[PDB]
């Protein structure tokens, strides 16, 4: 199935619900169910990805395009003070499932450092 | 308006350059929050995510693919956190886009 099945996998397919934000033919944005600040949202690719370190150079458009979405989702979101915007990789990055996504974080200052 | 970033950009002062390209730089932070932590930044003066054109989505990209491919570099074969700050909430220090790679100890979470 396209996506994979991974959680994220799943949400793209409409198998798992979310609370979902905006959607393109290349990505989705939806609210993380364990918010780390008053607005906590997601922007993930369609296309599997399994962690940022192994993209290819031809996702470059792709990856760029998840921070377009999170910047105009979060202007949409009324985030007019500012937000942080996060990607995990691995074990030390926190990242807690292997589809890539972006963490869009606001509402509230954040802090030095980011983790 | 130009900033300490800019700077950097054209060598008028020093900092400790990690990689090149026609587009971008990648440079290891002044004030480092992990064992390894750099920074990869446009070029082109794009103040803020706030404000980047949609023309600007592909230099996004090439500017994680660089982080990507620098923190491969420099070991970070345990991972790695990317972030990129918006404006006073976000905590963005230079008003010239940039992202911030950080590794080589377990980033925490919630991520500031
Ligand atoms: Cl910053």
């Amino acid at each position: 199935r396209p996506g994979g099945d991974t959680i994220f996998g799943k949400i793209i397919r409409k198998e798992i619900p979310a609370k979902i934000i905006f959607e393109d033919d290349r990505c989705l944005a939806f609210h993380d169910i364990s918010p780390q600040a008053p607005t906590h949202f997601l922007v993930i690719p369609k296309k599997h990805i399994s962690q940022i370190s192994v993209a290819e150079d031809d996702d470059e458009s792709l990856l760029g395009h998840l921070m377009i979405v999170g910047k105009k989702r979060a202007a949409d979101l009324g985030l007019n003070k500012g937000y942080r915007m996060v990607v995990n990789e691995g074990s030390d990055g926190g990242q807690s499932v292997y589809h890539v996504h972006l963490h869009v974080l606001g509402g509230r200052q954040m802090h030095w450092p980011p983790g």
